């Protein structure tokens, strides 16, 4: 689980999105696995806005954050799960690091802010849904 707080919105990974979520959905797309809603409160959340390839991300597996080297945002296979037939995930980030299914939604920071969250994993491998090029979370 996990969130991104920026401006009045609310980032987080699309199959986890409450009910709540899409009553007051901005934008969603299954095929980046992200759906933004609305917040009455203020997030004080920095996007990063920058071409990183290393960060840190938090891991609640281990209750630890973990430093990683990332791929450039790509188009990249996830097999079926519950939630998603097999298909290209778009805007994908793998890296070298632990993860299981509970820790979807972790942040990737690098210095410049936020980078994305946690959306895919398995056999030592992470994966994150970049959010850089989201324009309009701050604008
Ligand atoms: N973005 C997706 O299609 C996700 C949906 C949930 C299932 N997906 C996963 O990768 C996983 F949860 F099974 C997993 C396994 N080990 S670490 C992680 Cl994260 C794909
Ligand atoms: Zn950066």
């Amino acid at each position: 689980s996990g969130a991104i707080y920026v401006g009045n919105y609310r980032v987080v990974n699309r199959h986890l999105a409450t009910h709540n979520d899409w009553a007051n959905l901005v934008w969603e797309d299954s095929s980046r696995d992200l759906l933004v809603s609305s917040t009455t409160a203020q997030g004080c959340d920095t996007i990063a806005r920058c071409d990183c390839q290393t960060g840190v991300y938090y891991c609640s597996s281990r209750r630890k954050h973990y430093p990683v080297s990332f791929s450039k945002p790509s188009l990249i296979f996830v097999e079926a799960s519950e939630y998603y037939p097999a298909r290209y995930q778009s805007h994908l980030m793998l890296a070298v690091g632990h993860s299981e299914p509970g820790d979807c939604g972790g942040i990737l920071r690098c210095q410049h802010g936020v980078v994305g969250i946690v959306s895919t994993g398995g056999n030592g491998l992470v994966g994150f849904a970049d959010v850089r090029d989201l324009l309009w979370l701050d604008e």
